[PDB]
DNA sequence: TCTTCATCGCTCAGTGCT
DNA sequence: AAGCACTGAGCGATGAAG
């Protein structure tokens, strides 16, 4: 029966690391897109100065 | 004694919270950025039709 | 009714901070 | 030094899928 908890415990870590590893994945596509934002604004602004950029479209946290 | 298990219960559910819920903060940033990325990206594209999409901000997946 | 396994709550044994 | 909040992880109970 020592088999039922060296498979139990094996589940386990998976599934906890499955959530850490998800973690990290939205983690990693947020700071992605953040960067996005940021190189995107500002080149709207260089190209067409008089629109607002923080107006129309709201500067989402973080 | 039955006071030390009773405090480390409440802080590990506590804790099992608050892993869930960085989760749920994650997602939300990362969905709000994303959707922000999507909103600048058209506006980009409205205003100056020749410049080249993707070419200066590739685009990532997600 | 009985496996198989993903999730998770309880517990232990630390870890880090002060 | 030593109490405190916090958490990694083994274990067992539960849920879900076959």
């Amino acid at each position: 029966l020592e088999i039922k908890r060296y498979k139990n415990r094996v589940a386990s870590r998976k599934s906890r690391a499955k959530f850490k590893q998800l973690l990290q994945h939205y983690r990693e596509v947020a700071a992605a897109k953040s960067s996005e934002n940021d190189r995107l604004r500002l080149l709207l602004k260089q190209m067409c100065p008089s629109l607002d950029v923080d107006s129309i479209i709201p500067r989402t946290p973080d």
